[PDB]
């Protein structure tokens, strides 16, 4: 049992209560009780965590990300439109990674993520097809203690239209191999079903498995319908990348949202990612079927895609979470940095300093994010009965001083290093910035290994790591 | 007295943009005296050696336009408001309620944040210099801290009567907060600024400079702007003005502020303009023609709902565009690395062009081009012989900055702003292993509590709401 | 007749001087038709509307109701709008105003009428606004936030060449 005491609790509960000098009691992975110190004595606990002078929040929820690609950041990944990045960087880089590289990628990602207060990660696994990768990744997620949705991507249909464009893009890095990860529909089903049977609900309920048809052009109608029915039969969600680029825009003369509507493929268990190339009608169609959304505001900028209509969706009460997207289209895994970006980009583009409140941005990173993953009954707020995914932030630093309104301070001032202590499913995963799965005496050597492995991955893939200085 | 920084990777920002692995820098009497590569040359003897092994050495970051004292108004009171709403309901009244002893604490807090993020030069646009005691309080702290400072003394000498019914409506949003005026007579502004320059310009070993700062083209007379212009020329400094930050500035007398200034011969190579959001192609051509310097406040232009300035166009014309963090309470951080990432992304998003500004270019804007925007590029902004020793040491051995191959990309797209370890300004160690010379670790927490209290009290005296009720929509 | 009727009594208590040279030009289209004024002093509008409400509100078997109706945000003072707002609250009715029907209404003092009303706390759940043609995304958000009611005059917005809300 664990008692967190004397903090300010930012509950994100139904009344958005903010409780000064208050406590939380945790038992068997759950929040069992809460109270105010002046009115009540906290129950006895095996241990007390002192949060005096600190702010307690629900853990941040990364609503859509791609983990293993983190080893491709730091030089190779920037300055390219989506498809250029995909074909010259992501596909070949992923392919050159071995299972032992994956294990290091995952631990590096989880170290950055937990340090920034992320406790749930929706991993869209585009490299699950390669032998050994699932097993390597899953062993590290389990050990680390993070809550993970492992959304297994598949592609079962050739999009032949885009080929002369692809060859031109490939000529930018001709020594880098063009890859294919297409699989037959029935093979994808069997592989995802077996993955779910083996890993879903493992690591004490912390790991889930979803089917992830990649896009409306890369997956057949049958494949998407299978994913849809699978989500329904197993009480999970299914997810798809929607309208991330201007070449996706026209699946057969209508938008991807329209196309899915025609086939009855929009439902309340679908979470779509991106939605940059969206019009009013598309928003209406998602709204009507209660589709969940993950917005990758930073990555949409990094890749030169654009700006999604998040304010419109939010004003319709839609469940919109925030994803950091790829470890190499951001290039950080920092929810607080992404929140600030979500606040500012929309203000700038609408010329409206009040287009999204910092409270609302904080909601997107917590309780609404949970809702976007279909997990809001279990996580995303500090409420009795929910899982004990909790973070303690210290605002006593120069950047976060002064602080009066907590959501404003967090969104507009915090850098992302203010998170001290992190609980996931009631287990202490970080304490005073010390990571339980990467102790301080191993941290530097681990980073050097990740650095070396990245350098080697890029050599095997024939990718340029450090292009010559260019001002224009 | 001498200092040797050894075994770092030097990101010089010099004329060839040299990046020198396992290299050294020798510092003497506030100046970079020599550099070299360890494998080809032995460093000169020095009184002390700073070991930068495994670290990256950069020129110090340059904050090309900011407002310091306002930092005590962040944390609740300042967000969610268009420029004029923010100005009249927050900034003016908040500043007015601050006493000199509050100003001293504001300045130290700002400098602590700034130095911790690698900022070594600050262009402080002082909008509260009119209040007795404020200059002296601020200057003593800047001096003690060791930071390089341009103190640009803002003035307003003309009523802009057009915007009054708009102002009253805006004031009704916070009716208990007092409307207040900082207008002065032209001649009084001139005398005050001249005296401030005579007393403080070149002080603190040359670290402190004084510029005149006519506020805007509507708040200052032609005569006031011409005086500022001539003053800059006679004293070999710059003058600065806020340009086209909002859609209500846009029309000084039926043309843009740039056109208006052109008409009166007020665009010249010693002018540094701030903002330039409401700018068209012609305005950019006019600034370009006269070699006007520009400070872009990309983050604040978003925060205040103003928009996005045409930075790519200016940069492609070779113009000197620096990056400013702007107000301590329209950002609301003082973090150059965070703002660089925002500069990189906002423009990519708006142009739908992932390559619209390279991370190298963004790093140039924060260093050598920033120096150029202040007219100080002969003295600072690059690691070159003869220039001042304003240098920062970054450690990239953290999760977020791993892996790292291309340094500018890593810094711009991965660094959070806490990776700066050690900071030199004018050759003096102002920060070492994150320990601040002017705010030692055993005083830090108590100082932050005092800033917090003083802020709470400032807001009470001004009748400003600190912590508005939770609002989702 | 037996119809259910809300009688929203319009008033105007403030001169909008800005639009006068425009008005004279318009008047020259029919110069023999006289230019009229229906302005009243604030206190007179209040007394008249109060007396009308006391006399007719709830009559004809509850079929007739009386609301105050400040005409627009440029033709009524802040004090007049606030009185209407409080009157609606005290008597459990609504108040109503014409909003942003034309491109010359658009700028009450350098912001939209919705913004102007928000500044003074004049958007609430008992307000019903009419028209909303010259409205942007921010205006819609402001109304939504305060649960303002809306009447849309789609045919008339066409007939008069205003546009489409
Ligand atoms: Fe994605
Ligand atoms: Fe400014």
């Amino acid at each position: 049992t664990l008692s967190i005491q004397h903090g300010t609790l930012v509950t994100m509960d139904q009344y958005r209560r903010v409780l000064g000098d208050s406590w939380v009691h945790v038992q068997d992975g759950r929040i069992v009780a809460l109270g105010v110190h002046a009115e009540s004595v906290p129950p006895p606990a095996d241990r007390v965590i002192d949060a005096r002078g600190k702010v307690v929040l629900p853990g941040f929820i990364n609503a859509h990300t791609h983990v293993n690609q983190i080893l491709l950041r730091g030089g190779p990944s920037h300055g390219r439109q989506f498809y250029d990045w995909l074909f010259n960087v992501v596909y070949p880089g992923q392919k050159a990674m071995r299972p032992e590289d994956v294990a290091v990628a995952v631990r590096l990602y989880c170290a950055e993520a937990v340090r920034s207060g992320i406790t749930t990660i929706n991993e869209n696994a585009d490299s699950a097809i390669y032998p050994g990768n699932i097993e390597a990744a899953m062993a590290v997620y389990g050990e680390v203690g993070v809550r993970v949705v492992y959304a297994r991507m598949f592609f079962d249909r050739m999009d032949g239209r885009i080929q002369g464009y692809v060859d031109a893009l490939k000529a930018r890095s001709p020594q880098v191999e063009l890859c294919s990860i297409m699989e037959e529909t029935a093979v994808a089903k069997d592989r995802i079903t077996a993955l779910s049977d083996q890993y879903h609900g493992t690591a004490g309920g912390r790991i889930s498995v979803w089917p992830a048809p990649a896009t409306t052009t890369a997956v057949t109608v049958e494949g998407m319908r299978w994913a849809q029915a699978f989500a329904r039969d197993r009480a999970v969600m299914w997810t798809l990348h929607m309208a991330e680029s201007d070449h996706d825009e026209r699946i057969h003369g209508m938008s991807p949202a329209e196309y899915m509507e025609c086939y009855g493929l929009l439902d309340e268990r679908l979470q779509v990612a991106h939605c940059v190339y969206f019009d009013r009608k598309d928003v209406r169609l998602l709204h009507r079927h209660n589709v969940k959304v993950a917005s990758q505001v930073v990555s949409n900028a990094y890749l030169g895609s654009g700006v999604a209509p998040v304010p419109e969706m939010v004003e319709r009460g839609m469940a919109v979470g925030i994803g950091t997207d790829n470890g190499n289209s951001n290039d950080s895994v920092n929810m607080i940095g992404d929140m600030k970006f979500m606040a500012h980009i929309h203000r700038a583009v609408h010329r409206d300093a009040d287009v999204l409140t910092p409270e609302k941005i904080l909601e997107m990173a917590t309780i609404d994010g949970a809702r976007s993953l279909g997990m809001d009954h279990e996580i995303g707020s500090i409420e009795t009965g929910k899982r004990a995914d909790l973070i303690l932030l210290d605002l006593r630093h120069p950047q976060t001083t002064p602080h009066h309104h907590l959501a404003a301070t967090i969104v507009f001032q915090a850098y992302g290093n203010e998170v001290d202590t992190v609980l996931i499913d009631g287990n202490v995963v970080m304490e005073n910035r010390r990571l339980s799965f990467l102790p301080p005496e191993r941290e530097l050597a681990f980073l050097e290994e990740a650095q070396s492995r990245a350098t080697a991955i890029l050599q095997r893939a024939n990718m340029v790591a450090n292009p010559a200085w260019r001002s224009l």
